[PDB]
C-alpha cells in the first residue's frame, strides 16, 4: 500500500507519498524528510485513511 504525507508548515506546503510494507516503516522518511525540506510539527496517522500530516 501507499502512504501520502501532507505538508503543512508556517510557509512550506506540498504533497509527499511513498511505497512501503509497513506503515511504521513509511514514518521514517516523512520525520526525516521534515528535517530536509524544513517541517516540524506535530504528526498524525491513520492506517484507515493512509495519509500523514505535520503541523507547526
Amino acid at each position: 500500500m501507499q502512504y501520502k504525507l501532507i505538508l503543512n508548515g508556517k510557509t512550506l506546503k506540498g504533497e509527499t507519498t511513498t511505497e512501503a510494507v509497513d506503515a511504521a516503516t513509511a514514518e521514517k522518511v516523512f520525520k526525516q524528510y521534515a528535517n530536509d525540506n524544513g517541517v516540524d510539527g506535530e504528526w498524525t496517522y491513520d492506517d484507515a485513511t493512509k495519509t500523514f500530516t505535520v503541523t507547526e
